[PDB]
């Protein structure tokens, strides 16, 4: 009945929006290292700042000794996740998505350790199991476990089905089943018992938990990180020029460092908790220090330095000063 | 602008429940012979009396010079049509359905002419195009043309989604898309421009009409035959022993003839119109004759003789008397 303090620690950083059976999860985490997964869809040839918190959270779990499975949606990216989206996602071609998958897999790799013993990271691609799956097999073997009555009640698609100015394609309506099966598949092959995801993923994650129970009779868990907000109410990671990419060829390390330096005083201490590995004690002391220094706050350049090194390494940090 | 009288003729037999753009259809029918389709799902190793009106209606179209496509649902029978059904259909195995498909195809054949020139019948099986279709291709290429908002409003599935004592699987919810694509596929390969079906098929047929427009920009049509009713309110074709099969090994020709002899006076003249090729004039004269004869009505054994010969031929009619 031992209990891990990992979920508590993430909670103090404000990184847990929702979590299933927290008490039970904390006990399972105390049993020993577990395999967990976080997934990313190839919506572009690179991830951007909107995907960084979940990615770093996967790394936070590995640091605590757990094994991270970095899933790239080679199949789901050909369908489109409608969760809390106002309109249909653009449909990209098979050829282009397969190319983007490889780019994202490569971009994700440096963030995790693939050479640290049994909790070494593992890359996954759901195109492996959906790429050649026949439609009748999908509809029968996976589809019979989903109730449409329940599906149309999921909060993630509620507005699309209720607002006269919106609608949802059968294509995107089926997405929840694909991600649900992803959890069951990874549970069966890698022993994955936890899926963490973005703030708009609760329903997709819970469908995976239920399907894993229905298919393999195993209890698994889910956790979502929060929607990252800015005090001024604007969208985090959105600039006049668009997204802030993690690919240095799209958004240079210099520009990336500039983005963080510009962080609002109201957001900077919360952002240090979400985006860096500094301890809560050190961040709290830094906030107190800035409060009584009479100098410009140090928090913005500490944040810029920390995240720039995490994303672009020492080379990018050096490039940010020339 | 010539107009065919075929739809009018079927209407006088009481065989048209619903029909799309009747005026336009009648004009198209006057242009020349068309290819049309009627489909049957392998729910059992034989069809039964509930499937006979649509089957004979396909033959009525061939007699008027049109070309009948007899479709057997090798794929749709692995999914299950939920239209106006109270509960999920039983899921049968791939191996068993494939066997039943062959049996039904063989049972249907004798009802149509496969050797009468250009309007010769053609057998089709939707397993040809769905059997190996990948799920992502289905969801994207067919799925993007369906609105879930519209799908949940179809009368055929309304009760399943609205009544607390019912529910529908994603499996059966997807059926409408399969049958919809069937129409588009047959339109493209065989020039099929009309689909006729059972009384519970309006929505499945209209989805095919809309998808054929969206995919191939061709205007096609649909028609349904009526739910066959009995004056006493009980279900037609239902007996204490179950269904009345068209397979003589399941329901003997003798038993089949007995079923028709037992027809209620209130139903017999309507049944002669639905189930035989006797002219309306002859049936009307027979009703008048029975009205003023002072003898037992001749209608029941005329009906029994006509339908028994149609279903089991001269051999079965002879067997019905020994
Ligand atoms: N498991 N898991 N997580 C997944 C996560 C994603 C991406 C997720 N739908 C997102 O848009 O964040 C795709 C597939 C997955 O299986
Ligand atoms: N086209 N057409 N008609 C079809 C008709 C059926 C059978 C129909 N759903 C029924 O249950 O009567 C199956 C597939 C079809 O494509």
């Amino acid at each position: 009945m031992a209990s891990s303090n990992l979920i508590k620690q993430l909670q103090e950083r404000g990184l847990v929006a929702q979590v299933t059976d927290e008490e039970a999860l904390a006990e399972r985490l105390a049993q020993g290292p577990i395999a967990l997964v976080c997934g990313f869809d190839p919506t572009a040839d690179s991830l951007h700042l909107g995907h960084l918190v979940p990615l770093l959270c996967l790394k936070r779990f590995q640091q605590a000794g757990h094994k991270p499975v970095a899933l790239v949606g080679g199949a789901t990216g050909l369908i489109g996740d409608p969760s809390f989206k106002a309109a249909e996602r653009k449909l990209n071609t098979e050829e282009t998505v397969q190319e983007w998958v490889d780019k994202i897999r490569k971009q994700v790799a440096p963030f995790l350790d693939f050479d640290c013993g049994e909790n070494s990271a593992i890359a996954a691609n759901n195109y492996d199991w959906f790429g050649n799956m026949n439609v009748l097999t999908f509809l029968r073997d996976i589809g019979k476990h989903f109730s449409v009555n329940q599906m149309i009640n999921k909060e993630a698609v509620k507005q699309r089905l209720n607002r006269e100015d919106q609608g949802i394609s059968f294509t995107e309506f089926s997405y929840n089943l694909l991600q649900g099966y992803d959890f069951a598949c990874l549970n069966k092959q890698y022993g994955v018992v936890l899926c963490i995801g973005g703030s708009d993923q609760w329903g997709n994650i819970t469908s995976g938990i239920d399907l894993t129970r229905r298919l393999h009779q195993n209890q698994v868990f889910g956790l979502t990180v929060p929607l990252i907000t800015k005090a001024d109410g604007t969208k985090f990671g959105k600039t006049e020029g668009g997204a802030v990419w993690l690919d240095p060829k799209k958004t240079s390390p210099y520009k990336f460092y500039q983005f963080w330096i510009n962080t609002a005083d109201a957001d900077v201490y919360r952002f240090l908790k979400f985006f860096t590995f500094m301890s809560i004690e050190e961040i709290n002391a830094l906030e107190e220090e800035d409060k009584n220094s009479g100098k410009a706050p140090r928090a913005q350049y500490v944040l810029a330095e920390q995240v720039t090194r995490l994303v672009h390494g020492e080379e990018g940090l050096q490039a940010a000063k020339r």
